C-alpha cells in the first residue's frame, strides 16, 4: 500500500514506507483539511515527532510549511524519511534522529507553529502526557501552536495540560485524532 503526498506542490507524488505501522492516507488528508481550514501553513515551522517515514512533515512542506523537523529514533526510517525528502526535492526539511521524548526534553530557543507526532503503540498515553506538557514549558510552543496527536482508539485518550485548548476530537476507522492549541 505505497502512499503518496495528498496536496501541494508535490500532490501525487509517491513516497517510501519503513516495514512497522503508518497513518491511512484518508487520517492524513483529513488531518491537513482540519489544519489548513484554521491556519495557512506557508511559512509556519513544523515539528514532526515519531516520523516514521516523514509522511506527515512531507506533506506540510509541499503545503508551503517553510521548514520541517523531523524526529525519529530508528535508523531504517531514518533513512526512508531522507529518501523521501529528495524524491520530493523540497527546501526546508531537516532531521534528527534520536529518541523523541529525549529531544523534547533538552528544550530549542525557537518555538514551531505545528507539532505532528504519531507515537507507536509500545509508548503509552501517560507519557504522551509527558511529552505535551513539555512542549509548553520548554520552548517549542508559542501563542496559536497547534498540536495534533494520532493513536490507535484502543489507546487511553490524552489529558491535555493547562494552557491548551482542545479542537474537537475526530475519528477514522480505528484511528484517534487529537489537536489543540497553544493559550498563552
Ligand atoms: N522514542 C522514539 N523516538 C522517535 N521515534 C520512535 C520512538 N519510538 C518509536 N519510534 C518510531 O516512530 C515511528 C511511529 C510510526 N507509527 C510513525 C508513522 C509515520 N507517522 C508514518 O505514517 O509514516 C516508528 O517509526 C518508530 O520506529
Amino acid at each position: 500500500s505505497m502512499t503518496r503526498i495528498i496536496g501541494g506542490v508535490a500532490g501525487g507524488r509517491r513516497i517510501a514506507v519503513p516495514p512497522t505501522r503508518p497513518t491511512t492516507d484518508r487520517v492524513r488528508e483529513s488531518l491537513f483539511n482540519i489544519v489548513t481550514a484554521r491556519r495557512d501553513l506557508t511559512g509556519l515551522a513544523v515539528l514532526d515527532l515519531y516520523a516514521g517515514s516523514g509522511a506527515l512533515g512531507l506533506e506540510a512542506l509541499s503545503r508551503g510549511a517553510a521548514s520541517v523537523l523531523f524526529v525519529e529514533s530508528d535508523q531504517r526510517s531514518a533513512a526512508v524519511i531522507a529518501r523521501n525528502i529528495e524524491a520530493l526535492g523540497l527546501s526546508g526539511a531537516t532531521l534528527r534522529r534520536g529518541a523523541v521524548a529525549a529531544v523534547v526534553a533538552a528544550g530549542t530557543t525557537s518555538p514551531v507553529d505545528l507539532v505532528l507526532a504519531d507515537p507507536p503503540y509500545n509508548v503509552d498515553s501517560a507519557d504522551v502526557d509527558a511529552i505535551l506538557a513539555a512542549l509548553g514549558t520548554n520552548g517549542w510552543t508559542r501563542e496559536g501552536t497547534v498540536a495534533v496527536v494520532e493513536r490507535a482508539t484502543t489507546c487511553a485518550p490524552l489529558t491535555w495540560p493547562e494552557g491548551w485548548r482542545r479542537w474537537p476530537q475526530r475519528v477514522y476507522g480505528d484511528t484517534r485524532l487529537e489537536l489543540a492549541e497553544r493559550l498563552f
